[PDB]
């Protein structure tokens, strides 16, 4: 499991959550890790290197096979009830990525606020791919092998179709987004976890989205 | 190799077939598994959970690293001489997936008849993403990392270009399908297995496709 | 470094190069492998199976988790200072692939000169998909999960956007290529390795590009 090299690191992993086969490494200082009850954070590899990094995983989060790299002054926030399969999250350039509550992220997700390397214009020598924060709203379903790139904001209750690559933000909630270039392909929907709930009304979790 | 609980489950695996490192699990009633002669089903993980499930794999089929999950009243059918590398096939909502004769599936395929999770309309709360059968015709070649989703029928003698996602059926045979979105990019062709042949006429297996 | 079986194979790997966790397998005759100075080739699996194959890796190349398959009469050449993460290179049909200087290849690349199986036109029965050499120019950055197919030539100082598949060659240098089909999406650029420079003028390696 754990491996630290530094001082004033705060690691509070709630007592009920499980972290089987997970490696957590914190190199650096004034960092904080927080995992709530009753999380399942399994077969993952999480690296914090730097200072003043924040990793916050709320209650009731299940993650399996996450590779996570966090650099100095970055923060990853994952809200309650979010489930995640295999995937990768990279944060750099002192940015932030937030993932709202009750998300379902299917295997193969790649999420990042950065390209990790600079691209400059020959026209004026300036950098033009500065990193940008990623906001993934509440009740977002990412299908298989979805890629969410820097600065993309995803509204609440959105489904992203399998193998879709997102470069830009969308504003409309309750919609499905797929294709290349990524596009709204269906409007006025709500997804759920259980095919055994036959209408949206039979899923206690959904009441809010049709209010 | 296999574990099986329940009633009137029939498991017929020819003694001339190899199943090295494959796990087959059958839990339920009235399920049927057939694997024919001179097959090589290796390093695979195959699960049937439910009632009245049918798995049928014909002669001379070679599969390597298939992960396959079938739920009750579901069926998978793979006809003779088809070859498959690593990949995933998933069937739910009591549907069916068919793979025809002499198909060639490269490493990384994802095939399914279901989204695994419901999407409902905000207008009337009804489910709008019900599962739908998948039919992959005879002599279909799927390039690397191809995804075949619900409802998709693929005609005979078709090549699907690597990393292509199919959301919809096609009707034209003898073509190459590729891109995003998936479109016919070459017409009037026939594919074969062996690069050493000079022409299609040199490959007896191809007679039926050009007459 | 080697599990070398056959006749008249030459393997010259500089004593200053690290090969930790790497399987190099050479099965066949008259194959030659050159790896230059100060390379780091680790956790890779490089198989030369066949005869008369050449692998040439120049100085200061760094490779982590390459799965490489070469067949008879094929050639792979990787020029100085190139870096590669996990990925796959497949060469067949007696063809070649060449990667230029100071390229940066991110996790998930797939580079091939061959479809590995024939496609014939019904008009005349002839094969229409013969393998074709791949050329990646100098100072090309392949983003994550990029696929480069047969016959593709990439010009100097190009960035390929993540998840893009190239079926065709480009001619314009200094550009970003993305989408499907692959298109030039931004012209007149230059990329660098380290993002601690407000402008390109603080990267000495970039001077040759303006």
């Amino acid at each position: 499991m754990y491996s630290e090299q530094g001082i004033n690191n705060t690691i509070n992993i709630s007592t009920t959550s499980l972290t089987n086969a997970t490696q957590l490494t914190v190199i650096g200082n004034n960092n904080s890790v927080y995992i709530g009850n009753n999380c399942k954070i399994v077969s993952s590899n999480i690296r914090l290197k730097g200072n003043n990094i924040t990793l916050f995983i709320a209650d009731d989060v299940e993650i399996m096979g996450l590779v996570c790299s966090l650099h100095s002054d970055c923060s990853l926030q994952i809200q309650a009830k979010t489930t995640m399969g295999n995937g990768e999250i990279t944060i750099a350039e002192k940015g932030k990525i937030s993932i709202g509550k009750d998300c379902m992220l299917a295997h193969g997700y790649e999420i990042r606020n950065t390209d990790m390397h600079p691209i400059y214009s020959l026209e004026n020598g300036e950098r033009i791919n500065h990193g940008k924060d990623v906001i993934i709203g509440n009740h977002v379903w990412l299908g298989r092998n979805v890629t969410i790139l820097k600065g993309v904001c995803i509204p609440n209750n959105v489904v992203v179709g399998s193998h879709t690559v997102l470069y830009k933000s969308f504003k409309e909630p309750n919609c499905v987004i797929a294709g290349s270039p990524a596009k709204i392909v269906k409007e006025n929907i709500v997804w759920g976890r259980k095919m055994y709930h036959s209408t949206m009304y039979d899923d206690p979790t959904l009441n809010e989205f049709y209010k």
